[PDB]
């Protein structure tokens, strides 16, 4: 049969007044064709499993048919598991972790491959590399199983453990090498701090080289970084040039004028958007029978009794392909971004410049320059 | 006052097993009131709605404390549900750094003392094979001691890792004779894992093996020991020490007659961590009780979520009772600090040469390790 003309939409959200947040309701406001997407956010503590549980059980008893909003390592598993339990989907635009089910659907391409093809492409055989962990450990695997496959000498530090005498301390053998070479992997609210520290306990006469293992790299303090000759090789999602993130910025750059570079997560947020109602717009017009109960109906239970036109939610969900803010998107069964397109931006001598891009396929290629 | 009996509840992943033998046994030595009465649910330990469920499950039908066990997927899951309700856990679960008063770990950190080891050896460089399954936890801890001590370290998850992978690292090895490996793995692979790294093993080079893990002692001890293996690593229970040893008396006189019984030849070191917390649950609440601070609570359903939570008024006081609990258990010294990890216990490092079984030492949180 059918389905309602509004599709009620919960929201996991850290906070009411953010970049992400405006992201969101400008491209809510975007959609013109049935159903209507009616958002239901709650802010949350993103990093708490008892919050984040209660507010996913109020959002299900409620009736939502799906749920966008963040979710931080400590909730990741919880958020996992109860996507799984009640085939409910979850749309999130932050850092893919491993091993969710086909509930999750990541807005987020995962970088590790690109991260090592740059790597492998730079020559680099032995090198530092910096994590803080909030942000998942796969990176960091990842790493260190190419690094025994090919022989490299991966040196590794927490940033969150280590002081400052620990990064001193990595140069105690480190003379007769012209060029240190530095993967920084941390989260993007931070990326920039932890760069002005490293870079302050450089040594004169090194040649220094740092690779950014995390997007964010253009919603950094670019200025004070490039005229100070600092070599820094990053990925870019967007191309803020290109044909449909111009046309976009335009509308947006507009529609805030009467009543400013939008970070890689407010663009995977309005994203994600399009997302949810690619699969709505897409179940309407298939004509596939959707309800669901106002009712109260219970989160816990055992065993979990899933909600059973779910699964019809999660592959309209992962069926979508379409041309976004961040290029093409597109999933694979499991709910990771597929047939993306990474920017590689490579800022040398008080110039940024984008120097190729990596896909999965591809992997990378070389820009003509 | 006291009410004659305090519901436990317990979330196990099995029927049957050795650990809840223990937890029964233990149980039925105690004669002090109150009576604690276990009220368990076997359950899918990995997945965090299944634990949600029965958490909230057993909170509502008014359970003064939960004994249980946790993995990977839900150690944050329960840290969380613990710290927002203050219903204490008491877990022999692989301890983490990230819990909260609310969590009692019965099981001792061991990563302050694997680099100890790994000094007294002098190791500078070596392989770490690691189990992505059970945490990462150990191998952060390495990696930074590596790193403020130019340690090269290799790092191999078992899960990812071949045959041909795994000699790969050192075929291409030839400077000194000896490849030392720390093998930190979930204690139940560690058997075979040992089985499959030995033959593994180029034919004409020796070797040093370090464990991460405590289950060393329930190893097959006999192909090693055969073998002129070099293994060295921890243990916490002494079957010889005195109050052990009595333990294992009246617990092997009762299974004697029993006619419907199993589970003991030589305690796995979670059966014994298993007896333990239910001791550290009796000495907290018959302490309680000869104390007159009061307690009880309702059977409520809907109870459980709440924003914001509505913690349990008097759960901080079964907690301070738990943490500072004292005592000579099957594995040594029980005690707590305020952070719920166990404290003031000691290891004892142990080592494979020859026909050899040996302590080479011991370690602790002030003297590190100190030689024998
Ligand atoms: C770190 O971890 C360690 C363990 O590794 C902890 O050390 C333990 O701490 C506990 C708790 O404090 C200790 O138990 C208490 O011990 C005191 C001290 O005296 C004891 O030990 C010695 C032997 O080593 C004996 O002298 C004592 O035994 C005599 O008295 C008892 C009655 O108290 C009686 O049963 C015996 O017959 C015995 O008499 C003989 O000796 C006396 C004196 O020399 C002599 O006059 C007589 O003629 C006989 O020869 C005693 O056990 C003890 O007083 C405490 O008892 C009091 O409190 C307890 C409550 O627990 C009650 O049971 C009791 O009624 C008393 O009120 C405790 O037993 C434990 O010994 C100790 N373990 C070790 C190995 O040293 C550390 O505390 C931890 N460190 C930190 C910082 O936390
Ligand atoms: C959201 O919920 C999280 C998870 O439940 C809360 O995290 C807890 O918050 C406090 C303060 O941020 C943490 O304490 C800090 O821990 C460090 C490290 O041990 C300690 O040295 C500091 O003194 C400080 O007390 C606590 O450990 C943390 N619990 C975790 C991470 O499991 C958090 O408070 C909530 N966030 C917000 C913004 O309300
Ligand atoms: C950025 O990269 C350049 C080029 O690799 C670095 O320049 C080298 O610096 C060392 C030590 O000062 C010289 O001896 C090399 O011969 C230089 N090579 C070239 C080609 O110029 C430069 O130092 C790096 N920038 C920073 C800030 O570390
Ligand atoms: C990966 O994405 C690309 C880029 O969007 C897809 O290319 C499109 O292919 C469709 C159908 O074949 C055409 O209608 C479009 O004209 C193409 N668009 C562009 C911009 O090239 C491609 O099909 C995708 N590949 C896979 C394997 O799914
Ligand atoms: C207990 O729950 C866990 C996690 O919720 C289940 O784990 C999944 O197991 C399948 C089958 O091996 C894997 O392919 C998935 O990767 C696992 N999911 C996750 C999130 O790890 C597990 O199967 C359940 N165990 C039992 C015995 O039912
Ligand atoms: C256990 O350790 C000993 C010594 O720590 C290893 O002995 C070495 O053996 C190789 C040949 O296999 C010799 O070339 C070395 O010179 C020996 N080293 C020393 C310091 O004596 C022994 O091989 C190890 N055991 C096993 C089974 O590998
Ligand atoms: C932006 O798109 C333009 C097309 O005008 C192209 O030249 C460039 O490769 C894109 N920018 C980045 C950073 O990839």
């Amino acid at each position: 049969g059918a389905m309602p003309n509004n599709i009620q939409i919960g929201g996991l959200f850290p906070n009411q007044q953010s970049q992400e947040h405006a992201a969101f309701r400008f491209a809510l406001s975007q959609l013109t064709e049935p159903p209507k997407l009616l958002p239901q956010i709650d802010i949350v503590n993103i990093s708490d499993s008892f919050e984040m549980t209660y507010r996913f059980c109020s959002q299900f008893s409620k009736g939502v048919y799906a749920i966008f909003g963040f979710y931080e390592r400590r909730t990741v598993n919880m958020l996992t598991s109860f996507c799984g339990a009640l085939h409910v989907c979850f749309i999130t635009p932050s850092f893919p972790v491993d091993t969710s089910n086909q509930f999750v659907l990541q807005l987020r391409p995962e970088l590790q491959e690109a991260l090592i093809s740059i790597i492998d492409h730079y020559k680099w055989q032995t090198f530092v590399y910096i994590y803080d962990a909030d942000r998942g450990l796969s990176v960091l695997q990842r790493v260190l199983d190419t690094a025994a496959e090919k022989n490299w000498q991966v040196t590794a530090v927490n940033i969150l453990t280590t002081t400052e005498e620990g990064y001193r301390m990595l140069f105690q053998d480190l003379e007769k090498k012209k060029e240190r070479l530095v993967v920084v992997d941390c989260e993007s609210e931070r990326l920039n701090a932890i760069l002005g520290q490293i870079v302050k306990l450089e040594k004169n006469g090194i040649g220094y080289h740092y690779i950014l293992a995390n997007l964010g790299f253009m919603d950094i303090d670019l200025n004070k970084f490039k005229e100070s000759g600092a070599n820094v090789t990053g990925f870019q999602l967007v191309n803020y040039t290109d044909t449909i993130p111009a046309r976009i910025m335009q509308q947006w750059r507009t529609s805030d004028s009467r009543d400013k570079r939008p970070k890689y997560t407010s663009a995977l947020t309005y994203d994600g958007v399009k997302v949810m109602a690619e699969a709505f717009q897409s179940l309407r017009r298939q004509r596939i029978d959707i309800s669901r109960r106002g009712n109260a109906g219970d989160c816990l239970a055992n065993p979990a009794v899933p909600w059973g036109q779910g699964i019809d939610i999660q592959r309209a969900l992962q069926q979508v392909r379409f041309e976004g803010l961040t290029g093409n998107v597109q999933f694979n069964e499991k709910g990771r971004r597929t047939n993306y397109t990474l920017h590689v931006i490579e800022m040398k001598h008080d110039g940024i410049r984008k120097i190729g891009y990596w896909n999965e396929d591809d992997k990378f290629v070389p820009a003509a320059l």
